[PDB]
């Protein structure tokens, strides 16, 4: 399996976008967050974040934004995968959450979605 | 809290945009200002700059102006995080203001919206 | 003939995308996919991605993944030039493919596309 | 005031655009201009550029670039800060102008344009 | 005049684009290609192409791909300038042609397009 793609939420949608700059410990950082609802519900895991300078893989960041934004303004079914209890900055949690958004694919139907399953 | 993220106006829209070049003291920078309406309302802040190379926070320059030009183009219910008295031209503060833009975040109703809140 | 361009798909359309991050082998790569149809029919070979530090050609992966995302938005007649059996991390192959995206170019006409035919 | 802030026309449209590279003396540059309307009218300082690698402020290409043609697009009521006879290249302020273009910013009516104003 | 402003095609417009990676020499390229229309003719030179790491003017090519992907989209009368007779590589030449992008500007009237006419 492709490591760090075994946790994702299927068919959701990001009904909320954050995009912010923020100095964590002697970083000074850009971050985004994808709030995520799945029809009318709320999903168990809801608030998914990239950050520029931080985490389990730093590259992509301008790339992952576009692709976010770009699912955000149409609002169409999404696969996310993500990496949980990354981020270690309390107050960062707190107002937001301790995952890291790894990959973002689409879907046509129930439970199909591009990209690896288990 | 998450520093420089406890001033912010929410369920506003972003109804004006400036994007211009100058000279500040001998630094050659990039700046850009959002006007913000609140509905008929002026919202206590209304112009919040950003610049390429002053501020609390440099990073982020191009997503900010992406970021902000999305919102305009779209005139959707947002969260502005700002500073306050950060610019110290008052050429620029007299002409735009001394808000430093900090994050924006969608709302999903006149309840929520993304984001640490006070 | 052009090397690498003797291998197409023409009058497809881009029916699905992903884009993620990932560790393959030694070093930390973005990647994106496109999955592919034919109308209402999949073609045999339909999934092709692009890495940005793996690969015959590691340029152009910023506006490949721009090209890629605009006809997917359309969802317009396109031909995709692709190299096959490329990838060799079979986590990867597994879960997308092991084809290379090389070129896409646009369709006039059932019978027409831009770009070197055999 | 804002040092060159001090010249601009309010309530203006991107009505054309132009995008190009060209060598002038023995540098590479690229350059876009901007064509004016007022309504009806042709204003008359109706074209202004700017160029990458010349100028009073070389800063903020691509920024400057994206943000006139987003107002191509939508054809809206801006005001065009810039500064005059700035180009010494005759051939190019044959073919377009020796304007420099300083800032863009939005109007909401005829008595107001976001940015300083005289 | 400027130097390789002299040669264009007026009031046409760009019915399809290419995008490609392909290795040329030693060197790894990009290139786009337009192709063009004069409403339901097929003008004479009709495929003009700009590649990163070749040509008379090397520099910029995200922004002439962003331009001529942007009145792709548009399908908007232009105005494009283009050198003759400049790629040596005969596959390419066969396949697209020998022709480089100069400049695209816009048209607001059967008569008038952006730009130096001769
Ligand atoms: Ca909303
Ligand atoms: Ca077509
Ligand atoms: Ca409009
Ligand atoms: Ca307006
Ligand atoms: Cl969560
Ligand atoms: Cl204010
Ligand atoms: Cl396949
Ligand atoms: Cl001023
Ligand atoms: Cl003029
Ligand atoms: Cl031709």
């Amino acid at each position: 399996n492709m490591a760090d793609y075994n946790t994702y939420q299927s068919n959701v949608q990001i009904n909320n976008l954050s995009y912010g700059v923020y100095r964590s410990g002697d970083k000074e950082s850009q971050f985004f967050c994808v709030g995520l609802k799945r029809g009318s519900q709320v999903p168990n895991v809801h608030t998914i974040c990239k950050i520029d300078v931080f985490g389990t893989h730093k590259q992509g960041f301008d790339n992952m934004l576009a692709t976010a934004r770009y699912y955000y303004a149409t609002g169409e079914d999404v696969r996310i995968y993500y990496k949980e209890n990354v981020w270690t900055d309390r107050n960062f949690t707190a107002a937001f959450s301790g995952n890291e958004l790894i990959a973002i694919t689409t879907c046509t139907s129930s439970d199909y979605c591009m990209g690896p399953t288990l």
